């Protein structure tokens, strides 16, 4: 069964020997080099539709929290930018450090950001979630930094039920959470093709990584670090710094949406 994590005997440096894909040619995250990516006029005007967008529960699986959506109809799509067609979201999670000078997965100029926040969405040509990550334009990844600075007022619904699922296997409610209060004013960006940023580390990946932070408070974040990899009743391992480092970026080029 799967055994990986982001511990010293089980982390990133580990998981090749269970997924060999660890080593391949588009793997997730990179460094983003803000002098070499190259704007990019082909790229289409990006389109975040969240209006109808119907969050159901969150979940501690043990790696991070999802906060799960409802995906059986169109609700909330990503589409443009790079994409062909219509991608819609399913869950979104983050990375997080055990301090503020770490924690993101993408680093731009080899800074890392407090957290990362990853909105999951899967190309709807393919179906299902399960036919996507099976295709290299399966999903499509918005990445958007967190900062710590002043508080985000579209966090807090968040923040506020993490007590309630401290544990693996815990979830709760969450229906009516409005994922727009996420985002940042601009919707500037890189992209580039890549992977799952853990096990499978499948390459299935288009990212979609804004260029601007949300700031979020210190408070905010302490709470994301309460939060414990471990199941009730076992010993406390506190989820904290689970992002994979940086990885090569070999034969791919970072495209910037912004002149
Ligand atoms: N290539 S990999 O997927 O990263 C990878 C890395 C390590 C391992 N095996 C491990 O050492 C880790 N492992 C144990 O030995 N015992 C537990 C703790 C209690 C439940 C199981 C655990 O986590 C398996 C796969
Ligand atoms: N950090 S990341 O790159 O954004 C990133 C994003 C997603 C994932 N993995 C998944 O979503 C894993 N997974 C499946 O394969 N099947 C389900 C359960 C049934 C449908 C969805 C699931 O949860 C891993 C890393
Ligand atoms: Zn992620």
């Amino acid at each position: 069964s799967h055994h990986w994590g982001y511990g010293k005997h089980n982390g990133p440096e580990h998981w090749h020997k269970d997924f060999p894909i660890a080593k391949g040619e588009r793997q997730s995250p990179v460094d983003i080099d803000t002098h070499t990516a190259k704007y990019d006029p082909s790229l289409k005007p990006l389109s975040v539709s969240y209006d109808q967008a119907t969050s159901l529960r969150i979940l501690n699986n043990g790696h991070a929290f999802n906060v799960e959506f409802d995906d059986s109809q169109d609700k909330a799509v990503l589409k443009g930018g790079p994409l062909d067609g219509t991608y819609r979201l399913i869950q979104f999670h983050f990375h997080w450090g055990s301090l503020d000078g770490q924690g993101s997965e993408h680093t731009v100029d080899k800074k890392k950001y407090a957290a990362e926040l990853h909105l999951v969405h899967w190309n709807t040509k393919y179906g299902d979630f399960g036919k996507a990550v099976q295709q290299p334009d399966g999903l499509a990844v918005l990445g958007i930094f967190l900062k710590v600075g002043s508080a985000k007022p579209g966090l807090q619904k968040v923040v506020d039920v993490l007590d309630s699922i401290k544990t693996k296997g815990k979830s709760a409610d969450f229906t009516n959470f409005d994922p727009r209060g996420l985002l940042p004013e601009s919707l500037d960006y890189w992209t580039y093709p890549g992977s799952l940023t853990t096990p499978p580390l499948l390459e299935c990946v288009t990212w979609i990584v804004l260029k601007e932070p949300i700031s979020v408070s210190s408070e905010q974040v302490l709470k994301f670090r309460k939060l414990n990899f471990n199941g009730e009743g076992e010993p406390e391992e506190l989820m904290v710094d689970n992002w994979r480092p940086a990885q090569p970026l070999k034969n791919r080029q970072i495209k910037a949406s912004f002149k």
